[PDB]
């Protein structure tokens, strides 16, 4: 290793650190040493984000494809409402001032997401201080300077309430202990107590670290003096950003196909402009005398913004933003706080959710449910006593019980023992609410499971039910307190797997012989080092048989239908000396704890969650791969994947379950391997989150994974759908995709059954906005390749695709889900939304809708009373009217530029869509099996989008702009006469779609 600073900082010894840095411990680093310090790592900062300014964000509004062909159309309009002729402004530069409107209404829009949207990489610099104590040669006293200045070298001085700056090795306590809140990288916010021995292993993890001070943790309590390891991005805080910074999340598979729409739609609209190219190229045989060249091109201007305007579907961004946050909002109380609104999608598309074990997949809440002593040991023979308590709460109500039948627990001298190992070696106590009304856990669950044990137990019989309900939490526990004296803890180490406790009689005041040690932790590591067994008040030495019916039994209730986690209780007749006991040495503890007697085993149940059970069975029906992340050991975690549904109760997992280290020796082929088929997962180590993504990424999985704390950031941000909890780190919520407020498994699967069933609504009003779009350009390729006038113009289109048919479009997003969504295995990404035979639908819809429309506005110029006697052949040449008179003899050539055609061609449109929207109800069940009134919105939003279309017909500011007039009653049949079969058409399709495609 030769990267940067103090390299294994925890691994060196106090003297190494300050010899690498040449740096003394009471005067520090000299100004010279600072400036040279500060040269070569940098300040200790992370570095700051991109500043994207708002000049840079609104060009960023304009990169759209599709953006960029209505600003191109916009200034083909503003040109053409410029070079003109007449008097008549009022209703000329309209148009071009509506496409810029929209822009510019577009471009609002994206700034206001920006300004409000944070990253979780500038949340991580919530956890840096201001300020930082230091020692420096040019000073005498410490002095507090930005913590931006302190550099690696430097003496630095932390007390409780402090904000450790960078990640120090600590070099003397100067109190009696030290506590750290290291919350915010894992998740558990028990202080830690440090020391400042170095560990001996250069690749340890951050847990085992005893001797470092993280750049963003608070001192619990204590004070100590440390010297700078490393700064900046070097910090373990520091290195996470780093890991965050460097992921790159893709766009969610709509975003990724409206990319391509906009794509090929770009190329489609330049098409079609050479195919009207095409079309009249017979213009080249006209003569160059003769007709007007400036109005002729004009006229191939003019359809060109038509053209553009009757592609894009301008309304749909509006639509799924409103789909997803109104879908939003319904999540929100469902407890699934979604923080990205795309996401949703996403979180449909779910196949593989990875989840932490305690506190989401169970309750957290601790509860000891057997235990057992030794009866009596004669050779060979070899007899327990196993008992059973009741209550999974923390309050003290319940019994215990052998055989099922209660019993009391002073009448066991082996109990009584085992209590005490509980009441003593523990940290951990009670406390009755009056605010809720229950009795609250004060610290860990497990050890305050021990102290709620201690209460039914009652090996004494002391007066608990004449005490009151405050005094009922700590009763028979403060009775075993008053007994022996607490002279110190043995801290906990993953080493050992241990803490004890060393404590000396009360009554003793002229005496050295009496003292005890009391040994909480693990049954291997505990049984291993007991040399004797406690029967009762007896002691007999600990032999093979014996020791083997003890572990047997643990594991039993580890790996069986009971899934409990096991501890060992022991004690230590013959304590070393208080004098040959060096408590500021961690690595001495487990000799300490050696020639134990074993007491008795306790067995504590982390209850699964009540709705995990069903939960897990909808993953399954769902074809949704659940993977589980725990810390209990492989056998138990094995267990508990049996217990809520994971594995079968009788199924082979040998290569379904995998332990950190287990997943750490196989090579990165079988690793990869190994994740597609695992689902359990014990003792993972802190870098394995993110593999499992990426290995899982690689079979192109939407992975859903689990996170509270800084720890987890890389991982969620990497994933597909990070999930973080109500009850974690702001950090890790800042970095998921998801929030659960209540920390529920089942939250993520009521979340992804919701994200489905949107999605499913959003494939409908999707394909309906895009239809009506396809439909209009056939109406503009027809008008633009027979020559006849304009039926639509592209301030008709605008109204059509923003509030006629938007309306309906929001409307079919609250359409009801069908039965079986989560009856079908997930949503493939790639899957396109219009293809097939629903390619071939709309190919005839849109032809049908681009000729009603037409035909509509033709028929007015034809076969009308209210309209004149024009054939199609002058028809197709009303440009020559004005010049060629002779030939279109008859009538005014301004009744070519009548609103009533283009009214007929709009009335005809918007009555399709309507009709179109009935058809979007369901992709093949006909009408007659799914009724138009199964969506009431539907039929709502319909009735407002006619009553806004008779606004801009009759209020007379607006048909004045839109150049509409008031259709007549008989024109208004005629208008149902070319509209209405349209749902005919398409029925006729879904009967098609129905009996001779689904096979
Ligand atoms: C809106 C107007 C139409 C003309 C258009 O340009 O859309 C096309 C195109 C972009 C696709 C097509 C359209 O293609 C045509 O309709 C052929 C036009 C030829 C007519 C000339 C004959 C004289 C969609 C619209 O066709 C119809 C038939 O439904 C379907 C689908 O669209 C979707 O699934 C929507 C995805 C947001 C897309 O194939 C899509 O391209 C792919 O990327 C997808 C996946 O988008
Ligand atoms: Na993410």
């Amino acid at each position: 290793d030769n990267a940067i600073a103090m390299e294994a900082a925890h691994s060196k010894s106090t003297e190494e650190c300050l010899a690498y840095f040449g740096v003394s411990e009471t005067t520090g680093l000299t100004p010279d040493q600072v400036k040279r310090h500060l040269e070569k790592y940098g300040h200790n900062e992370l570095p700051a984000e991109e500043g994207k300014s708002l000049w840079e964000l609104v060009i960023e509004q304009f990169e759209d494809l599709l953006v960029r062909i209505l600003l191109l159309a916009a200034c083909i309009s503003f040109v053409l409402a410029w070079f003109e002729e007449g008097e008549e402004t009022i209703t000329a530069f309209v148009e071009p001032f509506v496409i810029l409107l929209i822009l510019i209404a577009n471009a609002i829009v994206g700034v206001w997401q920006e300004r409000n949207a944070e990253n979780a990489i500038e949340a991580l610099k919530e956890y840096e201080p201001e300020m930082g104590k230091v020692y420096r040669a040019d000073r005498k006293s410490v002095q507090r300077i930005k913590a931006r200045d302190i550099v690696p070298g430097d003496i630095v001085e932390v007390a409780v309430g402090d904000k450790v700056p960078a990640d120090i090795r600590i070099l003397s306590i100067k109190s009696t202990t030290l506590r750290v809140d290291q919350s915010i990288l894992t998740g558990e916010s028990v202080s830690v107590i440090k020391h400042t021995e170095p560990v001996p292993d250069p690749r340890a993890v951050n847990q085992d670290k005893k001797n470092m001070l993280f750049s963003g943790t608070n001192i619990a309590a204590g004070k100590a003096l440390g010297i700078v390891a490393t700064t900046g991005v070097s910090t373990e805080i520091g290195k996470i950003r780093d890991q965050m910074a460097a992921t790159e999340q893709d766009k969610t598979p709509l975003q990724q196909k409206l990319d391509e729409f906009g794509e090929q739609l770009s190329k489609v609209i330049s098409l079609i402009c050479v195919a009207v190219w095409l079309i009249n190229i017979g213009h080249f045989n006209d003569p160059v005398h003769g007709g007007s060249w400036i109005r002729g091109a004009i006229y191939y201007f003019k359809i060109a913004v038509a053209l553009a305007v009757a592609a894009i579907p301008a309304g749909l961004p509006a639509v799924i933003t409103t789909c997803l946050a109104l879908g939003t909002r319904r999540m929100a109380k469902k407890n699934a706080i979604v923080r990205s609104l795309p996401s949703v999608e996403t979180l449909g598309c779910t196949s593989v959710i990875c989840s932490d074990k305690t506190g989401t997949l169970t309750t957290n809440q601790m509860s000891v449910c057997k235990m057992f002593i030794i009866d009596k040991v004669d050779g060979d023979f070899c007899s327990l006593n196993e008992f059973s308590i009741t209550g999974s709460t923390y309050a003290p109500e319940g019994e215990v019980l052998k055989n099922d039948k209660p019993i009391r627990s002073g009448q066991f001298d082996g109990l009584v023992e085992l209590a005490t190992i509980c009441a003593l070696c523990n940290d951990s106590s009670l406390d009755f609410n009056e605010t809720k009304g229950v009795y609250e856990k004060v610290g860990e669950a497990t050890e305050t499971a021990l102290t709620t044990l201690v209460e039914k137990m009652n090996v004494f019989n002391t007066e608990v039910r004449n005490l009151s309900k405050v005094e009922r939490a700590n009763a028979c526990n403060s009775v075993i307190r008053q007994l022996m004296k607490k002279e110190f803890t043995l801290e906990f180490s993953r080493d050992r797997k241990s803490m004890s406790v060393y404590c000396s009689p009360a009554k003793s005041s002229r005496a050295a012989v009496g003292n005890k040690m009391f040994v909480k932790g693990a049954p291997e590591g505990v049984i291993d080092r007991c040399n004797y067994v406690r029967v009762g008040t007896t002691r007999v030495p600990m032999t093979g048989p014996v020791k083997e019916k003890i572990l047997s039994v643990i594991k039993e209730w580890g790996t069986g239908r009971d899934t409990l986690r096991c501890l060992a209780l022991a004690t230590r007749d013959t304590p070393p000396k208080r004098e040959e006991m060096v408590l500021d040495d961690s690595s001495r503890f487990m000799e300490y704890e050696t020639d134990l007697t074993f007491v008795g085993v306790v067995g504590m149940l982390d209850p699964p969650r009540k709705e995990v059970m069903g939960s897990i069975q909808l993953c399954r029906d769902a074809g949704i791969r659940v993977i589980m992340i725990t810390g209990d050991n492989k056998g138990t975690a094995i267990a508990i994947c049996r217990r809520i549904g994971i594995f079968g109760e009788n199924e082979e997992v040998a290569d379904r379950a995998y332990t950190g280290r287990e997943f750490d020796d196989l090579p990165l082929a079988e690793q990869r391997e190994a994740c597609r088929r695992a689902c359990c997962f014990a003792r993972v180590e802190p870098s394995h989150k993110s593999k499992i993504v990426e290995y899982l990424q690689s079979y192109d999985e939407i992975t859903a994974m689990t996170g509270d704390g800084v720890n987890d950031a890389p991982a969620l941000k990497k994933a597909e759908i990070g999930i973080a909890m109500g009850s974690g780190t702001a950090v890790a919520k800042t970095a998921s995709e998801m929030v659960l407020a209540d920390d529920n498994f089942s939250t993520i699967v009521a979340a992804v059954e919701e994200g489905r069933a949107i999605y499913n609504n959003m494939k409908q009003f999707i394909r309906y906005l895009i239809s009506s779009n396809v439909g209009e350009v056939v109406c503009i390729f027809l008008t633009a390749a027979l020559g006849l006038p304009e039926a639509l113009i592209p301030v008709q289109l605008l109204w059509v695709n923003l509030v006629t048919d938007g309306l309906p479009a929001t409307a079919l997003g609250f359409n009801p889900p069908d039965l079986d969504i989560m009856d079908r295995p997930p949503r493939s990404p790639k899957e396109p939304l219009i293809s097939g035979w629903l390619f071939f639908r709309y190919m005839a819809i849109g032809g049908y809708v681009g000729a009603a429309t037409v035909g509509a506005a033709a028929w007015w110029f034809m076969y009308a009373e209210d309209g004149p006697g024009v054939t199609y052949h002058q028809l197709t040449h009303f440009m020559q009217c004005t010049e060629d008179h002779p030939h279109f003899e008859g009538l005014d050539c301004e009744i070519f530029e009548a609103p009533e055609p283009m009214t007929m061609a709009l009335s005809v449109l918007v009555t399709i869509e309507m009709c179109n929207a009935l058809n979007s109800l369901s992709e093949n069940q006909s009408l007659m099996r799914m009724p138009p009134w199964v969506n009431i919105w539907l039929l709502g939003s319909i009735c407002l989008s006619m009553s806004l279309h008779f606004l801009i017909l009759y209020v007379d500011p607006l048909p004045m702009i839109f150049k509409l007039k008031a259709l007549d009653l008989t024109q208004w049949l005629m208008v149902l006469k070319i509209s209405l079969p349209v749902i005919g058409l398409d029925e006729i399709l879904k009967f098609i779609a129905r009996n001779y495609l689904e096979g």
